[PDB]
């Protein structure tokens, strides 16, 4: 299967791993010797090997995970890495757990967090996708790339009414197009050092894209980091609107192009603290006078396993869990932990 200059080079990466002192990366946490030997001569009916899951880690010894899915079958081919990993990193998510099964609930129990607006500057939900049958970033063809991108096409060109919107490729786009996306905040390009080590960006930028809808509440990025990165996105804080858009464009897509999902993990993507959900639900909050004591500020936020980071007293607060809950229960929590966020601030 694998072949002598990869078996060296995997080696060599192993070496170099036990060697730095100051390494800190899951990657060398959890590649003991046992696990390097019980997986270096495999590889997956894509042809990925361990070295297209380690090469990032080996390569970038600062990083934090160091490792990333090459394709779906990965997670189980190397899972006697990817299992330990993921259990460290969710905070207890065992072998032997498995991620339940999507549900998005009933949006009729989401609402507006913050009706007058005195709060809540911007509310967001984000999720990831791969497509069922392609191979994620570390190992796609141009051709893949392209193919994939055209599908995607398909999807996006028959949205209706609120979803409707533009396809940009990166693919010749005018440095007034970029401009205009940089001005967004909506435009990506070539990934760092970490996602070049991965091989992350290749073909570039063959098969990349971005989407927005016309009033610039939805965004999609074909083919960065996931096949799909899908945010919803507005000013206030209707989390209602907001998700239940996220939802409807998540379906609207899934009509003609299934999407990689796992009994096991939930959805699939190339980087693994990013299963399960895949769901980021926030919203950028000015609280006033919780922001002049953040020590109680996370500790409320931590009762509905929010995390906060800032940036005059304005944070960014979302929910940190993406696997063990359903895609329901996470964003419900992130906006019960804001309505008493809210309720807080209000009472002080």
């Amino acid at each position: 299967m694998v072949d002598p200059a990869t078996l060296s080079k995997l080696e060599a990466g192993f070496q170099k791993l036990q060697n730095a002192q100051d390494c800190h990366s899951l990657l060398k946490k959890y590649l003991t010797r046992d696990v390097f030997d019980q997986l270096k001569n495999k590889k997956t009916d894509m042809g990925a090997t361990l070295l297209d899951v380690i090469q990032s880690g080996v390569e970038n010894l600062d990083s934090g995970v160091g490792i990333y899915a090459p394709d779906a079958q990965s997670y189980k081919t190397f899972a006697a890495l990817f299992d330990p990993i993921i259990d460290d990193y969710h905070k207890g998510f065992k072998p032997t757990d498995k991620h339940p099964k999507t549900d998005f609930g009933n949006i009729e129990n989401f609402v507006n967090v913050d009706p007058k607006n005195e709060y809540v500057l911007s509310t967001r939900v984000r999720c990831g996708r791969s497509l069922n049958g392609y191979p994620f970033n570390p190992m796609l063809t141009e051709a893949q790339y392209k193919e994939m991108e055209t599908k995607v096409k398909g999807q996006l060109a028959t949205f209706e009414g609120e979803l409707k919107g533009t396809y940009y490729p990166l693919l010749g786009m005018d440095k007034a197009t970029q401009q205009q996306l940089i001005d967004d905040h909506f435009l990506f390009k070539e990934g760092d050092r970490f996602l070049q080590a991965a091989n992350a960006c290749r073909y570039w930028p063959v098969g990349r894209g971005i989407f927005h809808n016309d009033k610039k509440t939805f965004l999609m990025w074909v083919n960065e980091e996931d096949h799909l990165r899908i945010i919803s996105m507005q000013k206030g804080g209707d989390l209602k609107e907001v998700y239940g858009r996220l939802v409807k464009a998540v379906k609207h897509i899934e009509q003609k192009i299934p999407f990689s999902r796992d009994d096991r993990l939930g959805f699939l993507t190339f980087c693994p603290t990013n299963l399960g959900t895949t769901i980021r639900a926030s919203v950028h909050i000015k609280l006033p006078k919780l922001a002049a004591d953040r020590k109680k500020l996370e500790e409320v936020a931590g009762r509905y396993n929010l995390q906060v980071r800032g940036t005059g007293g304005i944070y960014d607060i979302s929910n940190k869990r993406r696997m063990g809950l359903t895609e329901y229960q996470a964003v419900k929590e992130m906006q019960d932990g804001i309505l008493e966020l809210i309720k807080m601030e209000k009472s002080m």
